[PDB]
């Protein structure tokens, strides 16, 4: 089909041959609720590793585009904004990855969730890698489900950096994260802090506290994955300006008014399905300044954030609020 462009005017103001190349990891999260984040007031410390890392910003007021992976993920990378976004014709629209690629940024998408929901479809197939099986993911045999773990996506990223030495790079890591209903399968035993847990798919038959426990354990694993992503970036901070962005695709209902899981239409969806966490980290030397933690933000902020991270300006999102200055 056709491509309708939105950033043909886009210009990268400076190039990696004149200033430090930039290296960004964007963790595309899954099913995480803002109100179960310690930083947002949650009673449990669900992000203990992130709490110890300097330079992390937590955003307390972020609303997802929609309530499902298929709806939210393409919107996260869209130029159109939630008001004009259409899930069925996103495939015909230039998205922010298309732009950054055109401007010379090396794009990599590793996926331990499903796939990019069409976002990577215009780009060469080799730039997308499936990390849901043991063919690519070296960390799948740590649990009785043989489920591949998000941290497996970090393995061998030095190879990608070496292959693209001196270039700007954007790496998407699409998490399995807190995907349900089987929250108990989403984390290895070392993250089983809150017990007992719900261990079946009939969620309404579990004790509510056990359901919450499994969900919170899954967040601990995500805290770990993000912390290790930051550590990996840190090892490249001499040669690259390094940053990490995390946003979840949507939240999750956990029994409130008897509603479970997600995917409800936006018109009727409860707040829990759209209130998501977002984190930003950057190294001391990058000169990137986060917006105020309580800025009213949505998934619409992702595209101008990614453009700003690579010194690109596009008229379409000129004045649009981002996660960063
Ligand atoms: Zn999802």
């Amino acid at each position: 089909g056709p491509t309708i462009y939105h950033a043909k005017d886009a210009v990268q103001a400076t190039k990696p041959d004149m200033r430090k190349p930039r290296l960004v990891v964007f963790v595309v999260g899954e099913t995480a609720r803002a109100d179960h984040v310690s930083f947002n007031g949650y009673e449990r410390d669900t992000f203990p590793q992130l709490a110890k890392i300097d330079g992390v910003t937590n955003f307390s007021n972020v609303t997802s585009c929609g309530t499902s992976t298929a709806y939210s993920v393409p919107c996260m990378f869209s130029y159109l904004g939630a008001d004009e976004y259409d899930v069925d014709t996103a495939k015909y629209q230039e998205n922010v990855l298309d732009t950054l690629d055109r401007l010379g940024v090396s794009i990599l998408w590793r996926d331990n969730n499903s796939d990019s929901k069409g976002v990577m479809d215009k780009l060469p197939k080799a730039q997308f890698a499936d990390y849901k099986s043991a063919t690519n993911n070296a960390i799948c045999n740590t649990n009785p489900y043989n489920e591949c773990r998000d941290v497996g996506m970090l393995v061998g990223l030095d190879d990608f950096v070496a292959a693209n030495n001196g270039k700007d790079m954007l790496i998407m890591l699409h998490q399995m994260g807190n995907h349900g209903p089987a929250y108990f399968k989403r984390y290895d035993e070392k993250f089983a802090k809150f017990t007992p847990v719900c261990e079946g798919n009939e969620l309404a038959k579990c004790e509510h506290q056990s359901l919450i426990n499994a969900y919170d354990n899954a967040l601990l694993a995500t805290d770990d994955f993000i912390a290790q992503s930051i550590q990996w970036l840190q090892t490249h901070s001499n040669a690259y300006d390094v940053s990490m962005l995390y946003v979840s695709d949507h939240g999750e209902s956990l029994g409130e008014n008897g509603v479970y899981l997600h995917g409800m239409p936006n018109a009727f969806a409860p707040k829990e399905q759209r209130s998501v966490p977002a984190f930003f980290w950057t190294d001391k030397q990058t000169g990137i300044t986060p917006m105020a933690t309580d800025t009213v933000l949505t998934h619409d902020a992702i595209t101008p954030t990614l453009l700003k991270l690579f010194d690109v300006t596009a008229d379409k999102v000129k004045d649009r609020t981002a996660f960063i200055r």
